[PDB]
């Protein structure tokens, strides 16, 4: 459903830079 908006940029891209 709507959760497709999460597939566009999961917390991965976030944790990637944050934890980068």
């Amino acid at each position: 459903g709507w959760w497709l908006a999460l597939a566009l940029a999961p917390a991965l891209a976030l944790a990637l830079w944050w934890a980068x």
